[PDB]
C-alpha cells in the first residue's frame, strides 16, 4: 500500500473484527426493533429505541470501514451471525440484552485501544477515543438509567410499568 | 349503459352489496362514537377513535358508490341493519367489537376482490388494491395494538388502565 | 394472531427469505462500496453509487419486516452470508456482480409475487407491484445503460475510460 | 519561565525542529505551485493544489509556533533549506514528491508524539493528535487516490491524461 504508515496488521485484522462485531449488533437491534413493533407486543418507544441503535451501530461499522481505507487497510467480511434470540420478552428482558450488548462492544473497543497502545498507534487511539468510547459510555449510562425505571415501575403490576415507560420515558 | 365495458353483472351487485356492508359499519361506529361520549361512559379519546372510523367507512362507500357510476354499474339501496348492541361495555369490549367489524369488511374485500379477478376485472380489483386493502391491513394492525396495549393495562386495575389508555394513547 | 388474515405460512416463510436475500445485497453492496473507496482504486463515484445500493437495499428489507408485521407474520433472521468476492476487479467486473445480483433479487421478487398470487394473497402482491417490481425494472435498466458505457469506453484505452465514465457519468 | 509545566526541554527543541520541517515543507510547495503556473507547464489546477498545501503547512508552523508560546518553550529558528529540487517534472512526478514529503512529515509527527508520550506529556501528544495526525492520514489518503488516478491515466497516452486530471479531478 503506497499510504499505508505506522499501522499494523494486527490492528488491521482487528479493526476488520471489530467491524464484523458491529454488523452482528447493528443486525440484533434491527431485530428488537420489529420484535416491540409485532401486534402482540406494541411497544412503539421501545421499537424506535432499538431501531435508532440499529442505525446508529451502522454509522460505526461505517466509520470503521472508511479509517480501514484512510490508513491503507484491506477491510475483508465475514457471515454476520444471526440475534442470540427471537422472542425477546418484555422491556427490561431486551434493556438487559442491550446492556450486555453495549458492554461487550466497549470491551472489543477498549481491547482495540489497549492493543492499537501497544502498536504505538496513536492515530488509531485518537480515533476510538474521538467517535467510540464517549459514545458508549453516554450509551451505558442511558441503559442503566432504562433500568433503573423499569424495575421500580416492575413486579407486581409490571404490565402497567412497561405501558408508562414505553409512554413518558420513550419517544 | 354507454359506458359499460367489462363490468358483470355480478360485480355491480357485490359492489352495491359492500356498500350497505360500509353503510352498516359507518353506522356501527356512529354508535360506538356516542356511546364513549355518555356521561356515564366518558372517555373522550374513544370517542374519538369511533367518531374517525365512521368517516373512514363513509369516505368508503363514497367511493364504491362513485366507482359504480364510473363503470356504469346502477347503485341500489337496501335498508341499514341497526349496529348489534345498544351498550358496547368497556374499551376492550368495543375494540373487540371493531376489529372483527373490520375482519369481516376486509373479507368481504378479498372476496369482491376474488370475483372480479375470476371475471377478469383488473380495474376493480385495482382499485380495490389501491384504496381499500392496504387500509384494512393498517387499521387492523392498528387495532391490534391497542387490544394488546389494553390487555397489558388489563384485570385486576382495570379502570386506572381504560383512563391512561385513552389518555396517553388515544387523542 | 389476532389480526392475521389471507397471510399463508408459506408467504410467511418466504418473505423471511426474501429479507435474508435484501440483508445479504445490502452486505454485497457495502462490500463493493467501500472497495472502489481503496486508495489504490480511488473511483469515488462508483463507490457512492455502490453505498447507494446498500442504502437503498437497506431499505427494502425494512420494508419487508414491516409488512410481515403488519400482515401478522413472525421474522425471522438467520445469518447474513458474506459477499461472494473480497476483491472487485474494475468498474464493468463490478457493474456485472451488481446486475447479476439485481436479476437474483427480481427473480426472487417475481417468485414470491407467484406465490401469493397461487395464495390469492393480493396485498401481498400489490406491495410487491407498488414498493419492489418497477424499482427493480429501473434499476436493471440503468444498470445495463452503465454496461453499455463502459463498454464503449473499453478494450486498448480502459484505464482513460473508467476514469471518464465515473467523473462524467457517475455523481 | 513562570507559566512552564510539564514541558521538557526535548520536546521544546523537537518543537522548534517541526517548526523548521514545516517552513521546509511550506517552501517546497510555494516551489511546486510557481512551477505548475510556469507557461511552459500550465496546469492550474495542480498549481492551485499545491499553493493551498504551502498555506496549509504555514498553518501548522503557525500552530506549533502558538503551542511553544503557550507551553513557555522559546522558538528558535534556523536557516530554511531550499527545495530539493528546481523542476519538478510532470503531476505524478510531482505528486510522489509530495507524498514523500507527507510521509516524513508524518513521521517527525508520530516520532514527536512518541517522544512527548515518552515524558509523559499529555497535552503535547493530544495537540498532535488533534491537530496534526487525522489531517496528516487524510491528506495521504488523498495523495494515494490522486497517483491511482494519474496511474490509470498513464503511460502512452500520459499528456491527454494529465490534462484530463487537472480538469476533472482538480479544482
Ligand atoms: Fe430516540
Ligand atoms: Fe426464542
Ligand atoms: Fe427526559
Ligand atoms: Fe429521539
Ligand atoms: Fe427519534
Ligand atoms: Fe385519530
Ligand atoms: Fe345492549
Ligand atoms: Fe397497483
Ligand atoms: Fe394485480
Ligand atoms: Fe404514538
Ligand atoms: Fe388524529
Ligand atoms: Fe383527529
Ligand atoms: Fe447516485
Ligand atoms: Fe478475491
Ligand atoms: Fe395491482
Ligand atoms: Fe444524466
Ligand atoms: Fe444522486
Ligand atoms: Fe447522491
Ligand atoms: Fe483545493
Ligand atoms: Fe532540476
Ligand atoms: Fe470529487
Ligand atoms: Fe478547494
Ligand atoms: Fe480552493
Ligand atoms: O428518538
Ligand atoms: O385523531
Ligand atoms: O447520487
Ligand atoms: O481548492
Amino acid at each position: 500500500s503506497q499510504i499505508r504508515q505506522n499501522y499494523s496488521t494486527d490492528v488491521e485484522a482487528a479493526v476488520n473484527s471489530l467491524v464484523n462485531l458491529y454488523l452482528q449488533a447493528s443486525y440484533t437491534y434491527l431485530s428488537l426493533g420489529f420484535y416491540f413493533d409485532r401486534d402482540d407486543v406494541a411497544l412503539e418507544g421501545v421499537s424506535h429505541f432499538f431501531r435508532e441503535l440499529a442505525a446508529a451501530k451502522r454509522a460505526g461499522y461505517e466509520r470503521l470501514l472508511k479509517m480501514q481505507n484512510q490508513r491503507g487497510g484491506r477491510a475483508l467480511f465475514q457471515d454476520i451471525k444471526k440475534p442470540a434470540e427471537d422472542e425477546w420478552g418484555k422491556t427490561p428482558d431486551a434493556m438487559k440484552a442491550a446492556m450486555a450488548l453495549e458492554k461487550k462492544l466497549n470491551q472489543a473497543l477498549l481491547d482495540l485501544h489497549a492493543l492499537g497502545s501497544a502498536r504505538t498507534d496513536p492515530h488509531l487511539c485518537d480515533f476510538l477515543e474521538t467517535h467510540f468510547l464517549d459514545e458508549e459510555v453516554k450509551l451505558i449510562k442511558k441503559m442503566g438509567d432504562h433500568l433503573t425505571n423499569l424495575h421500580r415501575l416492575g413486579g407486581p403490576e409490571a404490565g402497567l410499568g412497561e405501558y408508562l415507560f414505553e409512554r413518558l420515558t420513550l419517544k
